[PDB]
């Protein structure tokens, strides 16, 4: 039943056709569970780790991978029968950096959390229900709970369906429903129905919803839905079918491995066209083993050196890094990736209370009657001192101290204010700090009242834990409380009845205190006290209260502000029913109108700043509060998201004037909207949604279960830490100090990080894109295999790896903040600079294949055809006459590929410095900057020589160490990469586009 909370008790009786005190019968048992199925959300989505190791593999890259190992593995079986053992080294470390992969892939999802998951935490075990096989009540499985039940509840039980209550058994029934929204005030509860079908949870005030708790009483009710069609339900499926976009740099590496797929296979194409002359080869000899060895042995490495093994490592160590950096400036990142989305942010959507401000509130102005004549007019105006909820503090008037129990309407405007509240304050030792028992706001009226003696009550000399209520228990010691009218939305008041105690204050008999939004409860007053006195609300005097109400809460005070009055003449007890808030409005009018009270929530100390910040980096900055829309816009004003005299007819909006918007304004309303007034959560996925629209990246805040669905939605979920277990897991980000300022902070560093994460990915696939040319050298020149796959694999992980590590830790740019937001669909490598990586792979290709032709050809440890004849290499078995009266198994030798290897390593060096900075020169920006860097730099050489010396590693490696002399044309051939780019950065900045 949708519509069980504007349905009577006997209306919902009848639709089920069910007895409340009998209940349903086995038959109806089972027709109730086949149409509506068990109260539960649905099993969770299922994996395993045959279909986890299998995800490992469907990536791409990691696909190639697979199958160079597998090729490897069988040239490692044909090669020869007593070359090299070391011919099983090759396939055999493929697989490891596979399974290493596999590995971390899977205790990454062994430790991941997931959010509809968490919401089965508010499922209780158990319910209670009466059926027709027994009178009493049983205990049975909230699963096997139905629509249509009678169901049981009392103090501490979760609630297990979405509950119609039919009869309140104790005297009053309340309900802890701060899992949905986070204010934890328990609510009252009634039984008659609430006539809009179209109404919102928080005005349900006769329904029970699953997962909320019973603070206080004992009910009886029906159930009006179950698992999925509960309130919980109905976000476990908002949750569970919105979808996560791709990061847009995963977005770009999945881009990346797939023309890097399409890559590969033009080279092998083109490595066959210009080995067609082989076609032209006579048909008996040469060894088809061996060109078919030769073809594949190169395919081989071709895999390894396109692609940046080492990188998914590198980008998650600097995440994680990133990640611990960021804890200690307040924020808790959740999954990796998201830190960069999070610096691509361009429009935040912030909660106020908690977050902008300190949810910390007390009263600051106030005013009472002092005089009425006619049409003049005089209020009684004053202030307050002190901000925290600790009664130090005094009441002044135009600055002067005063004594305020000279003031007749000053002691009323007390007693209202003590009595017509529901916290109050209990003194922490432990802390030596004033906290608040209940409502912040209303602590901030219970603090009031302490500040103004109004019985100039000797409390000079009180001990804390005592003076925590010592001026509100004398105004407890002259009325007795008989019962209290709950603050409901439609009346926006609250209010008391009470009897004084004793017999000699015995006088007036019995009152009504109220409290309330200052339009309805002056609406209801006929009367206006000035003093002691009393006196017919008029035009003039209403005009100078609701004139100063605007002020106060439209002016750069911002004060959030309450009417207080009173009842003077009750209705008679017994002509009071108690059990139905339809008639509470009722039963406070005709009141008489005792003062006004403004209180404020202030901002933070740093939110002025942050927003400031937000200015400088082209983020827009949107408010969502409570605050009626005229004091919203003020506090927008007051934090800097309006300017004080800027015109903003259409930049703010009420969740009402939302709605009667058609769905074409509602889009374009969001394009310039900065604050938004009393939603309805709904309104927040719609917000989104729109923003998403414009290609916006949005940031929202969000606290308790019904804030999840929006949370899951926006590109970064930001949570509270004194938010609900639920939000966090739904959330990409967690503030655990609630602050603004840290989201501000958190874009900052998320963009310090992608601009260093910026040069690492430029660093490792620009060596790759090298290592690959010198592949294909090799095999259109026709050379002996110049880098052997094993040491490439070296090179990715380990020698490359830790000068990319070191790039994470480039200093930030003094500007990171005065600049806009980055495009998602920014290329990494584009226009003049992939002309630039271009022309740097094309060298190193170069470099790398000369240093072992060098070795073979012009140098003094191999003789080598200086005619080039060297090329016909795999014909030297055979042809020992043409021009080749010398050995043979020297174009296996270990020295000419170190020569290769070794100039790849020290190229890659000069090309880590030359990462530092895209187009700045080492002359305007020393190396030395990154010092971490120089540092990692040191390291990979020592493991060059350490697999150069070491005896058992050289032979892995085919590899041998070089002399001072080879050493000295490593350098020649290599240091002349820094210069060849200082000059292509000079060409970047004195003569292109910038
Ligand atoms: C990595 C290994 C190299 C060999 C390679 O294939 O990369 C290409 C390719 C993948 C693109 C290119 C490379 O293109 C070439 O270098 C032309 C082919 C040369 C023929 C070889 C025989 C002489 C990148 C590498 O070239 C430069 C010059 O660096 C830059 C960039 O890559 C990035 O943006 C990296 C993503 C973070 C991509 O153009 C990229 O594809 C696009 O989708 C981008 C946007 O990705
Ligand atoms: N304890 C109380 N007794 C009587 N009226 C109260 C009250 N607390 C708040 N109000 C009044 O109720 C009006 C409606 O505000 P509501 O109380 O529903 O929201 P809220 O202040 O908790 C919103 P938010 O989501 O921003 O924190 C306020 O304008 C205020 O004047
Ligand atoms: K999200
Ligand atoms: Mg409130």
């Amino acid at each position: 039943m949708e519509a069980a909370h504007s349905k009577s008790t006997e209306e919902c009786l009848a639709y089920f056709g069910v007895s409340e005190t009998t209940g349903l019968t086995p038959d109806q048992v089972k027709r109730h569970l086949e149409k509506y199925g068990h109260n539960e959300l649905p099993a969770e989505e299922g994996k395993s780790l045959w279909e986890l190791v299998i995800e490992q593999f469907e990536d791409l890259l990691v696909r190639i991978l697979l199958l160079a190992a597998c090729i490897s593995f069988v040239l490692a079986w044909f090669e020869e029968g007593e070359e090299t053992i070391t011919a099983f080294v090759e396939p055999f470390v493929i697989l490891l950096i596979l399974i290493a992969n596999a590995i971390v892939g899977v205790w990454q999802e062994r430790n991941a959390e997931n959010a509809i998951e968490a919401l089965k935490e508010y499922e209780p075990e158990m319910g209670k229900v009466y059926r027709a096989d027994r009178k009493s009540v049983q205990r049975i499985k909230a699963r096997d709970i139905v629509p249509g039940d009678i169901v049981e509840v009392a103090v501490g039980d979760k609630v297990p369906a979405d509950i119609r209550i039919l009869s309140i058994k104790s005297t009053t029934l309340r309900v802890d429903q701060s899992i949905l929204t986070g204010e934890s005030v328990s609510v009252i509860k009634h039984t008659e129905p609430v006539p809009d079908p179209r109404a919102v949870n928080q005005d349900k005030k006769n329904m029970l919803f699953s997962g909320t708790n019973i603070a206080a009483g004992k009910a009886l009710g029906i159930v009006a839905t179950t698992g999925v069609s509960t309130e919980i339900g109905k976000i476990r499926d908002q949750m569970a079918a919105t979808e996560q976009d791709k990061t847009p740099l995963q977005q770009k590496l999945d881009e990346f491995g797939e023309q890097l797929s399409k890559v590969i296979s033009l080279i092998c194409v083109a490595v066959w066209l210009i080995n067609i002359g082989h076609f032209n080869d006579p048909v008996h000899g040469g060894s088809w083993i061996r060109g078919a060895i030769y073809y594949f042995k190169i395919a081989v490495a071709l895999a390894v050196a396109a692609i940046p093994e080492g990188l998914p490592a590198v980008i998650t160590t600097c995440l994680a890094l990133g990640t611990r950096r960021m804890a200690k400036k307040n924020a808790i990142v959740r999954s990796l990736p998201s830190v960069e989305t999070l610096g691509c942010t361009s429009v935040i959507c912030s909660d106020k209370t908690g977050t902008l401000t300190t949810n910390q509130m007390s009263v600051c102005k106030m005013f009472i009657i002092d005089k009425v004549d006619g049409d003049f007019c005089s209020l009684n105006e004053f202030s307050i001192t002190g901000s925290t909820y600790a009664p130090e503090g005094e009441v002044l008037k135009n600055d002067k101290p005063i004594r305020s129990g000279q003031f007749d309407g000053l002691v009323e405007l007390a007693t209202i204010c003590a009595l017509c509240n529901d916290s109050s304050l209990d003194f922490n030792e432990t802390k030596g700090v004033y906290e608040k028992v209940g409502e912040a706001t209303e602590t901030a009226l219970t603090t009031l009242v302490e500040k103004m003696n109004v019985f100039n009550t000797e409390v000079r000399n009180l001990s804390k834990v005592e003076r925590a209520n010592a001026c509100n228990s004398v105004i407890r010691q002259l009325m007795k409380k008989e019962f209290t009218l709950e603050f409901s939305r439609d009346r926006k008041s609250m209010s008391v009845y009470c009897s004084p105690a004793k017999s000699s204050r015995a006088a007036v008999g019995n009152k009504m205190f109220v409290k309330g939004a200052p339009e309805g409860v002056i609406d209801r007053c006929n009367y206006v006290r000035v003093g002691t006195t009393r006196v017919p609300m008029t035009g003039p005097v209403k005009e100078k209260i609701l004139s100063v109400i605007k002020e106060w809460g439209t002016g750069r005070d911002t004060l959030r502000c309450l009417a207080l009055a009173t009842r003077d003449t009750p209705p008679k007890r017994e002509e009071m029913v108690l059990d139905d808030s339809s008639r509470f409005m009722e039963y406070e009018t005709d009141l008489t109108f005792v003062g006004v009270v403004g209180m404020l929530d202030p901002p933070r100390k740093e939110v002025m700043g942050s927003i400031q910040l937000c200015r400088d980096a082209g983020i827009r900055v949107i408010m969502i509060t409570g605050d009626n829309k005229g004091t919203a816009i003020a506090i927008c004003r007051r934090i800097g998201i309006f300017g004080e005299n800027e015109e903003v007819a259409d930049r703010a909006y009420t969740g009402r004037e939302f709605d009667d918007l058609p769905l074409a304004e509602q889009r374009e309303a969001c394009r310039r909207a900065c604050c938004f007034a009393r939603v309805e959560p709904s309104h927040k996925s719609k917000i989104v949604e729109y923003l998403q629209s414009y290609d916006e990246i949005t940031a929202m805040t969000g606290d308790g279960v019904n804030d999840a669905p929006a949370l899951k939605k926006a590109e970064i979920g930001i949570a509270m830490g004194s938010g609900t277990a639920v939000a966090k897991t739904a959330s990409e980000m967690v503030l655990a100090d609630d602050n603004f300022s840290t989201i501000v902070a958190a874009v900052e560093e998320g963009r310090a990080i992608y601009n260093n994460m910026k040069q690492f990915i430029r660093y490792l696939i620009s060596s790759n894109v090298g290592e690959v040319v010198c592949i294909f050298l090799t095999a259109a020149l026709g050379l002996p295999e110049a880098l052997i796959p094993v040491q490439l694999l070296w090179v990715n992980l380990v020698t490359d790896g830790l000068p990319a590590t070191a790039l994470g830790f480039n200093p930030p740019d003094l500007d990171i903040m005065d600049r806009p937001p980055r495009s998602p669909k920014e290329p990494l490598i584009s226009g003049w600079l992939f002309f630039r990586y271009m022309a740097i792979g094309g060298y190193v290709g170069a470099a790398t294949v000369g240093a072992a032709a060098w070795w073979f050809m012009y140098a003094e440890d191999g003789p080598g055809v200086t005619y080039h004849q060297l090329t016909h290499f795999m014909q030297c078995t055979e042809d020992h006459p043409h021009f080749e009266g010398l050995d043979c198994e020297i174009f296996e030798a270990p020295e000419p590929m170190t020569m290769a290897l070794s100039v790849l390593v020290t190229i890659e060096m000069c090309n880590a410095l030359n990462s530092l900075s895209e187009n700045q020169s080492l002359m305007r920006m020393p190396p030395w900057v990154n010092i971490w860097l120089l540092g990692s730099i040191c390291l990979s050489m020592s493991l060059h020589f350490l697999i150069l010396y070491v005896d058992p590693l050289p032979m892995i490696f085919k590899l041998k160490a070089l002399d001072l002399t080879q050493w000295l044309m490593v350098l020649k051939i290599s240091l002349p990469v820094i210069g060849l780019d200082e000059i292509l950065k000079f060409i970047a900045r004195n003569y292109l586009e910038g």
